[PDB]
């Protein structure tokens, strides 16, 4: 392995071109993005056989300083005329390979820094502010891209993936986990009705890489829509396990977006422990945080 | 100083009595809380001169185990019939002093563990789910209470405070910071138009402690309303400093809630650094994260 | 309340004046600090009636910019000729009040950013490197200082406190917790031999502020020496509770350092849960991490 | 992808069999581990075609509960008679595949939870306590192991890797970074003498998996010895870049440990910003923390 790059390249852009013209789905009212505030955290990795002596001999002649990679990314966010993170990564990658002939491969990760609408009273009525935004530490969109230069100096995207990260959902009832293996290692009781709490990281790949850029937005798959499918399916489903649930979520995603080739899930179980089961004259209970061990699942659904 | 207690007592309650009957204000559509899911993190501190030998001699005869304090809190959330965190703390404090005669003082902190509505398709239409909630890591309500036992075994609340924590707001334009001291220690340029980014912690005290419990909800001051005043005022104001802004927020809060005696602010400046000032044929710019040092302000406004 | 300031002011000085000649105690080898690398995280808060209109009217004419206070601190670290954080704080406080006549009160917190020696083979043998150091995320020394300007234009230190933070100690054997109250809320089983795991924050005050500065190192009390008393006493003691343990640590501290007026403890309990009680052909046991709730104690020993 | 498992499985064993007789190297004093306290954080992932219907149909009949895998790990730590994390992983892997015939693949990650000796005055003199230990949040050893069940029912280790994580090293002098590309994106000034601050994660593979277990300690490569080579080499070297530095560390590692097949580096640059270039009557300088973006390097040296 041989590569280097820059991490935590935060870049905030105002008044990016709005994303509109999206194709709707029943599970989501998502209709586009205003892009008054566009925040991204970018990681960049570059490689190439001509970097060897930078390691083996301390020769920096062909080293793009990582500081300069940060400048490159931030400058390109100012000139970017597109409407998605996926498109932004493509802009950066193509530009970077055309600038630096000795680099054979670039890998980029972009993670949305999300903001939420706030409201203000003005002109006699309360309405959404165009100036004040609330920084969110909840779920966010993600994007991944790998580009390579060939022997004839053409460039090819070799892998692309989009995603939604940091989704934390609890369903208070309508979940079971029964029937699992009961042997000398089992102390977990069967539960007919648990408050399943799951962390979801969902990633998806397109059949055609161009649909990820948003140039023809009707073919774009928004993380917001994926979020809304996941919450809807979790609601609709009498879950039998987290495994059971994410398969059904993946199925719904690929049904809604026939342009997707696959969807990949990384889930974690953070369900609370029960303390009070019976509350007189009430259907409530009390739960508390569990010990640190968490179950997890990794699963791909293919079109 | 001599006291002990328990921290990070997480307790999640389902179907608490809903909060309704709230008095509205122009800045906020807040109309109550469903309380399908009610989450609280509780810290408890207890003291009393009869605890001395537990320290000076290792005599545990009068020590309520901190583990038992956790049990006490969680059990009392199951039996609590009220509608606010402030009321919950009062329930716990009064119960605890009546149980343990040798304790002269209790101090409690409760921090909301907030959840957000999600949506699902069912019965032919998309609607808010009554079962699936999204865990939020953004702002949350808080409450503080101190109770003491007197020589005649009566109990008195000696201090109460409510608050909103974790509010992070950025205003992209309409802020200035000019006119400050320029001497041999000043290298900060004057800025006519900056994207002020502030962290706000806002606490408020009532003129009458009973108005904090929500038993007569019309007198309750909801953290949600405070949130909405802060976002509205930040929007409305051509800010001259963070000091300038939080004074105006405090003023609006005390005008809206004449039952409040004071409001206290802890603010932090996390404004981004400018990278790209001019973008051809566009009013956008690019900013990035600053170095770690942050300015802060602490300020009380009184009625 | 009315004040403002700067936090997370990191400053790293190389080749500070070494601290030498500190009187040793039998529990600790500590005699001084080489100060090849001296790292500190400072928080500064300033107050004054003349700051009012900075809040009420947005008048910045008497606002030292928080950015300037960061410059003030970092420049003063470069010009400090002393040998302790406590003395640095006094240097900064005195210089700042002398510079800015409109300030009536300055409060400073300094936290060491600690580093540890590493091995290097020098003349064919391993030695402590004078060049390479390891950044530690374990315990660190702290200092706190308040200074005011009086009616007659004199300056006076109103409060000074040194400390040790982040000490995490576990004693595998020789700890009991028994004899505590058993009633309807008690589920904690008595334990005659538990692996007590405590977090410790220890703060001490001097009889004479002068001694905090280290100008006469014979009277200086180093955090490193406090660390070593705490670990020796915890080893020596069959603890009966954390309460019992910290009282004994405090007594020893005050015996060794008669110039100290008091020692303050903030302790947390993080003892693991036992999973395996007895292992064949061994004295060993297996434990795991507990649920989040943690006990805590706070207690002051006076000379 | 299809697998599932348990993470953050903390397990603390007292009085594990000591590791003794490890062949020493001149850069490190390390000869073994007392194992009075042996702490590990395990992550387990299992796969198998027979798990499909657990996802597609919600059939739990062939689901080992993740909670049971936690029990499996913690019980096996109690019965492990070996002396290394690498050997523990093999013990667990082999036992788990033998127990559950429907599993085709197990992957294990083990991370040391490190502890450090403390001082106690025993017979009138300070010594390392056999009872009291300090929890460290600095560097720690790691291990990784994949095992499969073949067609003919035999088990085979498909991958094994040991490592060291969380090493943070700063060298105050003797580091340059010069001669890198200067073009329209370059703003980083050349530096002939910088206080290079690097984060290091080092992972190594053995020529013979057998050597990882420590059954014959003469062939075991301890993370502690890797730590000491890294610090010695960093001291010895006038570094020309982090790239240059890690290549040299790798070469030394492989020279000292000829049984190793390769060494892999993941390095980050966290060098401070300089604030004061020259201080009168001293060789010292002042620095502060940089903006968030950090450089990183990844490189593999082979035997
Ligand atoms: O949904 C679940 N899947 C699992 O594999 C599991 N194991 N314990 N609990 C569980 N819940
Ligand atoms: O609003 C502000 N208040 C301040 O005190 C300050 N100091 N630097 N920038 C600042 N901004
Ligand atoms: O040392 C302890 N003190 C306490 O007060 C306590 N309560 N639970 N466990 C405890 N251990
Ligand atoms: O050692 C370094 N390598 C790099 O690639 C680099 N880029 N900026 N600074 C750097 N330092
Ligand atoms: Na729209
Ligand atoms: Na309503």
């Amino acid at each position: 392995v041989m590569y280097y790059g820059k991490g935590d390249v935060f870049a905030y852009r105002t008044y990016l071109k709005p994303l509109t013209g999206v194709r709707t789905i029943p599970e989501s009212p998502f209709s586009g993005r205003d892009h008054i505030l566009f925040g991204v955290n970018v990681k960049i990795s570059v490689g190439g056989t001509k970097l060897l002596t930078s390691f083996t001999k301390g020769d920096n002649s062909l080293v793009v300083a990582t500081d300069s990679m940060k400048n490159f990314i931030q400058k390109h966010l100012a000139s970017y005329t597109g409407t998605t993170i996926e498109g932004f990564l493509e802009y950066v990658a193509t530009s970077f390979l055309k600038k630096y002939s000795h680099i054979e491969k670039i890998s980029l990760i972009g993670e949305e820094i999300p903001f939420e609408t706030t409201f203000a009273v003005k002109n006699g009525n309360r309405a959404a502010s165009e100036l004040v935004f609330k920084k969110s530490r909840n779920e966010y969109a993600t994007a991944y891209l790998n580009m390579v230069r060939n022997e004839d100096n053409t460039l090819n995207i070799t892998e692309q993936q989009s995603g939604l990260a940091g989704l934390q959902l609890i369903k208070v009832s309508g979940n079971s986990f029964v029937g699992f293996i009961r042997d000398e290692y089992t102390t977990l009781p069967e539960d007919s009705n648990r408050p399943l709490f799951v962390y979801l990281n969902i990633k998806w790949k397109y059949k055609n890489t161009e649909d990820s850029f948003g140039t023809n937005p009707e073919n774009y798959v928004a993380a917001e829509q994926i979020r809304d499918i996941a919450t809807s399916v979790f609601h609709e489903t009498e879950t039998l396990s987290i495994q059971h649930l994410i398969y059904l979520i993946g199925r719904r995603i690929l049904e809604r977006f026939p342009q997707l080739q696959e969807v990949y899930f990384e889930s974690q179980n953070h369900t609370w422990d029960k303390i009070v089961e019976e509350i007189p004259e009430s259907e409530g209970k009390v739960y508390t945080e569990p010990r640190p061990p968490y179950g997890f699942q990794c699963f791909t659904v293919t079109q």
